[PDB]
């Protein structure tokens, strides 16, 4: 017998996320050179948009919402932040 | 007294290196937080070239000197290859 029961359901609270030191170079440069003795492709147009998601959504996040605020923030301006966000979906 | 002498000189050979594990986004997301709590301006434009270097040497290792078969390595072309050179040194 034990005083706490076997609580095995997944829900909403209990469940803390945890942050590990993610490894991303190290994670591009095995994979660029994995991907490169088997059938590279989308190299850099994969960690392109990746480097521009993580920053565009950082600036943003001091203006949340003002994604034209995000311009200034990153010495961009509301052309490129607009046109930045289609050139990786089309390249 | 001891076997071994105090050796105390940086010399070429006996020098190994470390490869921890590098957390680039965790210091980009606190670094463009950081900065942006000062006085950002490059924001973008310095982990650009940052992520273009690393998989533009990498491929390019696959054809170390022929820094043309890395366009094709990257779906990239010659043009690209070289305009984005000076984009980010541009830019």
């Amino acid at each position: 017998m034990d005083l706490p029961g076997e609580l095995f359901e997944a829900s909403t609270p209990d469940s803390p996320s945890h942050l590990p030191p993610d490894s991303w170079a190290t994670l591009l440069a095995q994979w660029a050179d994995r991907a490169l003795r088997s059938g590279h492709q989308n190299l850099l147009s994969e960690a392109q948009p990746e480097l521009e998601r993580t920053l565009l959504t950082t600036a943003l996040r001091h203006t949340q919402g003002h994604k034209q605020e995000a311009a200034r923030l990153l010495g961009w301006g509301a052309a490129t932040l607009t046109a930045k966000l289609k050139e990786l979906g089309m390249e």
